[PDB]
């Protein structure tokens, strides 16, 4: 398990960050913690100032899936911080991506074996984060597979997305505006 489309220094720098945060939340340098404990501490540390703590708990709990998994480890934090940039703007990247998913078919899945149940279908559209390369989002579409990477070290204010050609994108919004994966409205100007 390691973030991809990253240089060795980036990979090293990311890992050190996860170690720092895992200790700051659980008081341990490794081991395991009770699921509820992690979700609560992460919620208080990652949520926005105006965002209710209960709201952050439901969003993190939903992403941090397995639900029925009593405990969690640093590998889950690694995986979770790899998906949504730095913790500084983690709730912003979550909102950006989930919004697009919720409006284009609810194709984003966070449960494991999402890659196994994805090929069982065919003329559908699913997307998940590679369990081995957590910062890599895989889009399975009728036409073919697409890969787009999240830059765990870059805040939402920056160009935190990059493709295989090294091209950078301002955000999930701008990215799906370039590579589109309807609903008009009564405008009384």
């Amino acid at each position: 398990m390691c973030i991809g489309n990253s240089t060795p220094n980036e990979q090293e720098t990311f890992r050190a960050k996860v170690d720092e945060i895992w200790f700051r939340l659980t008081q341990k340098t490794d081991g395991t913690v009770m699921r509820d404990f992690l979700i609560e501490k992460a919620a208080e540390y990652f949520k926005q100032p105006e965002q209710p703590k209960q709201n952050a708990i439901e969003v993190i709990s939903a992403i941090m899936a397995p639900q029925e998994e009593q405990t969690k480890s640093k590998a889950d934090l690694y995986k979770f911080l790899a998906m949504f940039g730095p913790y500084e703007t983690i709730m912003l990247k979550i909102a950006s991506l989930l919004l697009i998913s919720n409006n284009k078919g609810h194709w984003l899945t966070f449960d494991p074996q999402a890659e196994k149940n994805a090929n069982n279908q065919r003329d559908s559209i699913s997307g998940w984060f590679d369990q081995n390369e957590p910062n890599c989002l895989i889009l399975k579409t009728p036409t073919g597979i697409r890969k787009i990477w999240n830059k765990p070290l870059i805040e939402a204010t920056g160009q935190y997305l990059m493709d295989e050609n090294g091209e950078k994108y301002d955000s999930w919004d701008k990215y799906f505006e370039m590579k589109p994966i309807l609903t008009a409205y009564p405008t009384f100007a």
